[PDB]
């Protein structure tokens, strides 16, 4: 046992990324190229995984470059302290994990917040009313992780996490699974109010989210093969739009 516990382990543009993992069976990207400017909302289509989520990670640095580099807001994060360049940027999903603590400690992954800038989150995602109107308030404790939350509930908690975060720039795992009409619209709705000014990633599988999306990049192989910005995803002319 004993032996066990010893046993230890807003402006973006991408200019010819390259990495891999394993090194061996296949580069993760292959001279990425594509640029973001600041306030536009991108959506990532095309591969399953061989781009979006190697790209992803580059954004999350997950893995540096092997060659070329990724600039977050206009600076690179490859020439950054990396901890603290990576720890600056928050990023909210679709499916959000979330912490069985208080509404306050679930509005707090930002341990110095303060509770007027989380209830003030909770009313920018739309919450503030049902967190005020949670049993404890602030103080309810999300037993079972947030299981008394629904998922859309645990959408907005990550929402107002984000936006008490404050981010300069997004990224975005897309929904495997649909919400609600007015969740989905309201989602819709602070997303476009969230990328207002704000750098927007969406890593999209399906076509059916960004057909509204601001901008969207077209990935092949793990490479970016197009990218059409102003949503002209049929005049883009891939076979992911032209299954939509």
């Amino acid at each position: 046992a004993v032996k066990r516990i010893h046993a230890l382990l807003g402006k973006i543009q991408i200019q010819n990324l390259s990495v891999r993992y394993d090194s061996s069976l296949k580069p993760v990207l292959k001279h990425v190229n594509t640029l973001i400017s600041p306030g536009q909302k991108i959506g990532i289509c095309g591969r399953t995984g061989s781009g979006k989520s190697s790209f992803s990670l580059a954004f999350f640095r997950m893995v540096d470059m092997f060659e070329g580099r990724i600039i977050i807001d206009g600076i690179d994060i490859a020439k950054l302290p990396l901890h603290t360049l990576r720890s600056r940027l928050s990023i909210i999903l679709q499916d959000p994990v979330l912490f069985s603590g208080t509404i306050r400690f679930n509005l707090d992954p930002e341990k110095k917040c303060s509770d007027s800038t989380l209830w003030e989150a909770l009313e920018i995602a739309q919450l503030k009313l049902v967190v005020k109107a949670l049993p404890g308030g602030l103080d309810a404790i999300i037993t079972e992780g947030g299981e008394n939350f629904s998922q859309g509930q645990r959408q907005l908690f990550c929402l107002a996490r984000a936006f008490v975060r404050k981010t300069s720039i997004f990224i975005m795992d897309e929904a495997t699974a649909s919400i609600d009409m007015a969740t989905e619209n309201i989602l819709q709705k602070v997303v476009m109010t969230a990328f207002a000014d704000r750098t927007v990633v969406t890593i999209a599988h399906r076509v059916h989210t960004i057909l509204s999306a601001d901008l969207v990049m077209v990935l092949k192989r793990g490479a970016i093969l197009e990218f059409d910005k102003p949503e002209t995803l049929l005049s883009q002319k891939d076979s992911v739009f032209a299954s939509f």
